[PDB]
């Protein structure tokens, strides 16, 4: 999966072990670890292929980043800190909570300031309680002056020069991800190109590439998980999401320096190792180039999954009301396609 | 089904009886038999729901049709007759062929002079011969001046009445059917309004909603038999069509004089009576009236039909290849809306 694991320098003794990461049924290959001036590294993220880009400087000034040098600098604005009862953190879409009336939500939301963050994960940890948290907040104007300077020593020059080679849309946002040993965030798609600057800690990133859409299974694109797989990689149901036995996914363990290049629609489960410390990650998303005017065929996979999301959307709209999208579908197939 | 048999005036005995209707697994109730001047035949138009109207004199003059008057004054023009080896006429669109070329046609058309179809079926019948023929030919200029005197005398004030209070568009064409007894034409749906005007010989239609779209199974869009049923009613593969256990239809023999509405979008079976003779039909199609600007929910059963069939064509354009469709629809359903 992510290979014998790596030596820390100064002999500081391997930087993870096997123990740390969960299991699951289905195989991996590893996501290659290169120096950003290699060329292969050059290809793959032309051919929206992930790769580890081992030496990019992209967060160098926040490698000096934990929890009380950010308390201490990142301001006093609001945090969107997240809940869980279990590792797997359970997100959702709000706005889209109103078509699916029988859902009930388990990862809910709280705002909060960072020093309280931080305390409240101090309080967990002492009476010993199985809560996890996960703080998930864009960065804005509210940070302090030494988390600006910091944000200023990134390595723009690298990331720009990318974005522009790539053709890619203006960087959108930074997300700051400060999570819980063991906390999970289950398999989802981004619609969104990410360069993911790990910073602190070491974060387990299984990729599966946009033409396991069929053995991956996504809610509906109404539903409040839209882009997220239904299937419980703790308890995967063969049942209902039989080609879940045929997913293959690619593997990698990203630690401080290293920058993780996601391409858009490429599914990611992320989770921070077990036992294994808080971890830190600032993500760079851009949105993807514009689609090219004349089309090539055949099809690329995330054009096909970007095709049956708009079905889906423009029957909801059709119909009035998207819980009639199912049953439409399935009349239109049924004995006729299948 | 179709209720006793009507009797025909002078004690000429019954029209028909049940058999010369041909046997199949589903139950029907009757279409209304209404005067032209009953509000009740008003109201099921309106409401786009067949009715068989008695007394519209629609096409008085061709009353008087048979071959010998046809072949006489028809014209000397090119007639398009189709062939079939059983009683099932197998159409199909010579221009969708390309995408299924794994299909192999049974029902060939062949364009002869209205003399040659005269003997060929007299040819038939002496030699006893199983082949049918099927001569349906659109009305044009190149017919006799006493075929343009008898159009000429149709009920033109009726049915234009019938145009503008509907909202429809203008006719399109008049189809002229010449059949041989025990031909069948299977269920399958059109697209535009149509005036059905029995002239000689007794019909069997079996009419079906536009709900009933999950019962009747119609071929994919790109299919040379686009909008036809796949269910051999004569053998229904109820493994196949298990919904076909399910449908129930609307039935009524049509003679000389009546004219059959059958709605936009309605499923049709119409079958000219076993041991009947030869039967002639003109029919006479209006485009719908265009769709109302904005939209009022819950949507019509033929409105949810068009929705589907453009899904299956902006999906096939989409692709590139109309092959593609049934795989991708089904990619998007399994494990998701079914
Ligand atoms: O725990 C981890 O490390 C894994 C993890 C934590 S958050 C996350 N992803 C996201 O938060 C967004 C939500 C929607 N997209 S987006 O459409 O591309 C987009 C991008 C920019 C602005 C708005 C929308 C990704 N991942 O993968
Ligand atoms: O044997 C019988 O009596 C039954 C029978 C014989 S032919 C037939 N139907 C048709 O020939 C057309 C083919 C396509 N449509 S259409 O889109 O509405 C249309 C209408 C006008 C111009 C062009 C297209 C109906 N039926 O039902
Ligand atoms: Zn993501
Ligand atoms: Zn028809």
């Amino acid at each position: 999966g992510s290979g014998e694991p790596r030596e820390e320098a100064g002999a500081l003794g391997p930087a993870w072990d096997e123990s740390q990461l969960r299991s699951y049924s289905f195989p991996t290959r590893p996501i290659p670890r290169l120096s950003q001036s290699d060329p292969r590294a050059e290809e793959l993220i032309e051919n929206e292929e992930p790769v580890v880009l081992t030496d990019t400087n992209l967060v160098y000034p926040a490698l000096k980043w934990d929890l009380e040098y950010l308390q201490e600098n990142i301001g006093n604005g609001d945090f969107s800190v997240y809940s869980a009862s279990t590792h797997k953190f359970l997100y959702y879409d709000e706005k889209k909570m109103a078509n699916f009336q029988n859902f009930k939500p388990r990862s809910n939301r709280e705002e909060m300031k960072f020093h309280e963050f931080v305390e409240k994960l101090q309080d967990i940890q002492q009476r010993g309680g199985e809560e996890r948290l996960y703080l998930q907040q864009t960065l804005n104007d509210t940070v302090g002056r030494k988390i600006v300077m910091d944000f200023l020593g990134f390595n723009w020059n690298w990331i720009n020069k990318q974005q522009g080679k790539r053709g890619w849309g203006q960087l959108t946002s930074n997300l700051l991800l400060i999570g819980m040993e063991g906390n999970v965030t289950p398999a989802h798609y981004d619609e969104q190109q990410n360069f993911f600057a790990q910073i602190k800690g070491y974060k387990r990133c299984i990729l599966f590439p946009p033409d396991q859409f069929e053995c991956l299974y996504p809610y509906p694109v109404h539903h409040p998980c839209d882009r997220q797989s239904q299937v419980d990689f703790d308890n995967p149901d063969y049942e209902r999401f039989p080609n879940f036995q045929n997913v293959v996914g690619y593997e990698t363990v990203v630690g401080p320096g290293d920058v993780l290049y996601i391409p858009m629609y490429w599914w990611h489960h992320i989770e921070s190792l077990l036992n294994g410390g808080i971890t830190i990650t600032v993500n760079f998303w851009y949105k993807g180039a514009p689609t090219p005017k004349r089309i090539e065929y055949p099809l690329k996979a995330h054009q096909k999954v970007a095709i049956m999301r708009n079905i889906e959307k423009m029957l909801g709209e059709a119909l009035g009301n998207p819980q009639e999208v199912g049953p439409l579908l399935n009349t239109m197939i049924k004995g006729r396609y299948n």
